[PDB]
């Protein structure tokens, strides 16, 4: 399940499979994709928050019970013309780490861990390294990718992945306050700014999609 | 007004509209462009400092009383074969933030704020994001661009934008001392190094110029 | 001289010209190149450590007693399908700084300095700036390249160049422990991950090789 709500002109997506640490299934992604495509044209909606249920995980990534449907999710996140805030209520690992990094702004709390443990399951990584490098450069990215380690919140914040660290019980309010502030920016400049970020990163995104079929 | 001086073989450009927080006008930029083109062939001149007058601002950016003439300024800064030190006597915002980041080395003091508040005036940004990303990666850049916030000096220094933080009254001396040290480097290796930085960043620079007409 | 050893399935390359601060000569590089090409197909070998002899330097860089043979070394380091850990027993300067940064993981201790002092000898730099920028962005890179300064260990670690700082006498054990942990990762995902890092950086590598003939 995924929940949808609004807080004034801010649409909220809550990942809601807490007993599976909000791990992704294909129907959850299909629903989130549709919602992302609506919020984007929807006039009630000036910004978007994604968050997870409970206090253990934003999302653990793939339910341990194709590369194209994933590309369709990444593409729907990259297409937004409106600001997207990640309210990290806990750990974001694997494909959830990637989704979190496709948000505009990240807020977490001190128990949030982030990273990409795919190598330990024998999965070769293409999307993660692209996105991590575009934010961190090749030295952090290589170590993160080959170790598969989860970084603590403080490290995430210090290297620029988490923009705000607050008390666990304030994560959502801080996320709302940021989303509200970004909702107030002039919409044309917002859309054009976001389109510009997309264009700057598009060749690298295409490259790692194509590297993904192959590899 | 803009002032020109020399301190031995170091040419100094002082931005001198203090009552307007050294905000840029078209005649100031025209004059600075000419000076930058002379200092580059001038044999008396082994390095260059830019600084602003007074203690409130390096520059506030555009006088609140085209994209091509701006491109001509950026191009004149990128063309130098000689080292360019930014003595940040105060805040560098908007297009002044960009100019500051086209220097080789930045020196400031603890009250210096930096950033790009263009979104709050409904201006879409193309140059800023290019330059910020080339130094900071996409996570800091996106947040800086969509918030339009001014960063404090300590943040600027910690993330690598400001190379030296010193006492407000030492900013210019530290700038001179750095410029003097760089003036002493072998000139051929300096010019070739600087040409190499230009070549590494040129495709991204072209891209954001062309994105600028469009957007 | 260069020493070769194994610690279980970890091959170890020790740079062994301590009286010349392990500065590179052409026969040392020729030997290291061959060893790197063997370890890569060798079935006994799941990971590789490079380190230097003594306690003053990993390597000082070029023996102060062509750009193609160097490119052959860089290419042999980039070709590994197996993890490469840099046990930094001391300072890595000039071309040794570059080699160190072509490792996957770096471990040092608090007296390790790193950087590129080439400008002070009138050498123009192309490889260094490429690699430093891919890890650090253009602001740190420009300052490092034009100053030619050596950074302290703590700075290296904070900006992400050194992954682990430990006591001088623990550097090698920490390097072994990391190399052992990476040796245990599934080999196919390791090789594919490393090939992916190579592909992401290959155009920039080609560009700076070609800039190297010219410049």
């Amino acid at each position: 399940d995924v929940l949808f709500s609004n807080h004034g002109r801010v649409a909220v997506i809550t990942l809601n499979r807490p007993e599976r640490l909000n791990a992704w299934t294909t129907p959850m992604r299909e629903t989130i994709i549709d919602a992302l495509e609506r919020f984007n044209r929807d006039p009630e909606v000036a910004a978007i928050i994604m968050t997870g249920a409970g206090n253990r995980a934003f999302s653990a990534g793939q339910d341990l019970s194709w590369v194209k449907e994933w590309q369709r999710y990444y593409t729907a996140l990259r297409s937004l013309s409106k600001p997207l805030v990640m309210a990290l209520n806990g750990t974001a690992a694997g494909s959830a780490f990637q989704v979190a990094l496709l948000g505009d702004i990240r807020v977490g709390h001190p128990g949030v861990r982030m990273g990409q443990p795919e190598i330990n399951a024998g999965i070769a990584s293409t999307t993660g390294p692209w996105i991590m490098n575009a934010m961190l450069g090749m030295s952090r990215t290589i170590e993160l990718t080959l170790t598969g380690r989860l970084m603590e919140a403080e490290e995430c914040h210090r290297i620029g992945l988490i923009h705000h660290l607050v008390d666990e019980d304030k994560v959502f309010d801080k996320a709302l306050e940021i989303a509200t502030e970004l909702a107030a920016k002039p919409p044309v400049a917002m859309r054009l700014d976001k389109q510009r970020f997309r264009e700057m990163t598009e060749p690298g995104f295409i490259d790692c999609i194509e590297a993904g079929e192959r590899i």
